[PDB]
Parts: structure tokens; C-alpha cells; sequence
């Protein structure tokens, strides 16, 4: 079996992506954040706070034929970004774009954070990271590529995100036409849980490339690119008036600066990111100074290939017995 389903930026910065899920008989329809750096999946329901929604569709588990409580199931997890949301568990029928798994653990959210009441356009998030990291006890849970993996023509799946423009998550086969040159391929561990792999090095601008080692994780979760600070600095540097602002959260640049290009390696081949991927504009409406997309990592303990690297490239999830991931241009 294959799927395909088109991802959708949820706002004119690409903050994160929505992809709709069919969930329960009759199918409810959300719309859910794919997320490579997690593995629960997990939705606004009809068991959500009612002061914690906020616009998001929710699932209701008594309106789907297929739906059963998981007995004495529950989940809780916390976000890099310092969200959180926890509830209890229904296994249920999801499909992505035509793929369908049955039995998939659906996490029901009892309580969600600011953050997610504020965003009413992400209605769950879908985990893709490995199920060792899913939060659900006493009976830990499998993801849905998990579940989905033995039936799948490849057990693979591709994450091909747009700049300020829709994209695609593909499950089960790699699209040829999706992408131009080769697909370089690269070792994962999977110790902590994460696509997590090792860039060879990169370049600002039209500079020459640093061939270095920087271990990080594909995170389509994440909207930037987090890297060590001496990388973001030597990027920064390349843009006038650019600073590290501890007030705002991170560098910021003068609105009017043209933003030079980041390249990052896979094993010998090259990464481009363009430079307005890098822009996400003002801090707050009407400001002259705009937020950078390349940040420090130092203090989040990990180096994070967030969508500002990923949707500069098409990005095999390779989930074979010895996982990999691939990384083409396009």
C-alpha cells in the first residue's frame, strides 16, 4: 500500500504544516501537524477543556462505530517549545491521503497549552519520530508509519515541504519526479529516539564550504534551523545590522537586508537554502527588525533541522530494519 497527502503551510510564515487525517467511521477529518521530532499522535476532542478550544475541529469518539477506549491508557508530553498537552487513549481507523491503519492509538487531549488553544488551525499533531519516545502508559503505543510500515510497498516516508506554498508527505514510496539530481542517503542513530544523522559542514553565502560534523535531527515539527553558535554567528555576521537580541529571543535583522543563502552537506552533496526561506519577518506588526530562521541551538541540547532546512530539499524517512534518511534537491 502507498499514501499521499498534500501539506498545507498554516500561515504566510510556514510556521508549521497541516495535513488532514481521516480519523473514525464516519471519517472525522483533522488536520494535523506531522511531526518527525515526536511520536504520539494525538487530537482536540470532544473531551478537550472547553475553555482550551479554541477554533480547532475536534474528534469525537462517540460518533465513530470503530472507536474503543484503550482501558486505563493515558499520555502526557512536553514539547522543546515548552507546550504540552495530555488525555487518554481510543484505538481507532486513521487514514493518511488513502494509506489506513486500523487499531492506531489515538491520543485525546483532556488539557492543551496556551499555545495549542491559540492556534486554531492545528487540530493534533501526527508523531513520525520513533515509538519509543510515545508517552502513552502503562502500554506504550506505536506511531502510524509504525503501524502502517509492514503493509507499505517500501517502509519509507517522504516529507517534501513548500516555501510559503503547499507540499507533500508520502508514505510507502519515493516520487522520482519530486525531486532533481540523486538522493544522498546518510547514516540515523536512533539511540534517542530521533531521525537524528550528522551534516559533513556548511557555507554562508557564495563563501567557501566548513567541512565540520554537526549532529542534529530532521524535525518537520520544528519551524527553524537550530545549530551551534559558532555556525549562526558566522551566518549572522554576513547580514548588516544583524544581532543576537536577548529580548526578542534570538538574532534578529534589519527588514531591509538581503539574506544570504545557507548550505548544509550530506555526506558529499550540498543543501541549499535560499535566503528568504530565512526571513520570518517582523518581530511584531509594523517593526523594522525581522526574526531570523537560523538560531542557536546551544541551551535546547540538540541541533534541530527544523522545516527551514527541510523544505529546501525533498527528505526520505527510510525506515528500514537499519533506518537512514535521504536528502535530495528539487
Amino acid at each position: 500500500s502507498t499514501g499521499s497527502a498534500t501539506t498545507t503551510p498554516i500561515d504566510s510564515l510556514d510556521d508549521a504544516y497541516i495535513t488532514p487525517v481521516q480519523i473514525g467511521t464516519p471519517a472525522q477529518t483533522l488536520n494535523l501537524d506531522f511531526d518527525t521530532g515526536s511520536s504520539d499522535l494525538w487530537v482536540f476532542s470532544s473531551e478537550t477543556t472547553a475553555s482550551e478550544v479554541d477554533g480547532q475541529t475536534i474528534y469525537t469518539p462517540s460518533k465513530s462505530t470503530t472507536a474503543k477506549l484503550l482501558s486505563g491508557a493515558t499520555w502526557s508530553i512536553s514539547y522543546g517549545d515548552g507546550s504540552s498537552s495530555s488525555g487518554d487513549v481510543y484505538t481507532d481507523t486513521v487514514s493518511v491521503g488513502g494509506l489506513t491503519v486500523t487499531g492506531q492509538a489515538v491520543e485525546s487531549a483532556k488539557k492543551v497549552s496556551s499555545s495549542f488553544t491559540e492556534d486554531s488551525t492545528i487540530d493534533g499533531l501526527l508523531g513520525l519520530a520513533f515509538s519509543t519516545l510515545n508517552t502513552v502508559s502503562p502500554t506504550q503505543q506505536k506511531t502510524f508509519f509504525d503501524n502502517a510500515k509492514a503493509s507499505l510497498d517500501s517502509p519509507v516516508f517522504t516529507a517534501d515541504l513548500g516555501y510559503h506554498a503547499p507540499g507533500t508527505y508520502n508514505f510507502g514510496f519515493i516520487d522520482t519526479t519530486a525531486y532533481t539530481g540523486s538522493i544522498t542517503y546518510t547514516a540515523v542513530s536512533t539511540k534517542q529516539g530521533f531521525w537524528e544523522w550528522t551534516s559533513t559542514g556548511y557555507a554562508v553565502g557564495s563563501g567557501t564550504f566548513k567541512s565540520t560534523s554537526i549532529d542534529g535531527i530532521a524535525d518537520t515539527g520544528t519551524t527553524l534551523l537550530y545549530l551551534p553558535a559558532t555556525v549562526v554567528s558566522a551566518y549572522w555576521a554576513q547580514v548588516s545590522g544583524a544581532k543576537s537580541s536577548s529580548s526578542v529571543g534570538g538574532y534578529v535583522f534589519p527588514c531591509s537586508a538581503t539574506l544570504p543563502s545557507f548550505t548544509f552537506g550530506v555526506g558529499s552533496a550540498r543543501i541549499v537554502i535560499p535566503g528568504d526561506y530565512i526571513d520570518f519577518g517582523p518581530i511584531s506588526t509594523g517593526s523594522s527588525s525581522c526574526f531570523g530562521g537560523i538560531q542557536s541551538s546551544a541551551g535546547i541540547g540538540i541541533n534541530i533541522f527544523g522545516d527551514v532546512a527541510l523544505k529546501a530539499a525533498f527528505v526520505v524517512f527510510n525506515g528500514a530494519t537499519t533506518p537512514t534518511l535521504g536528502f535530495a534537491s528539487k
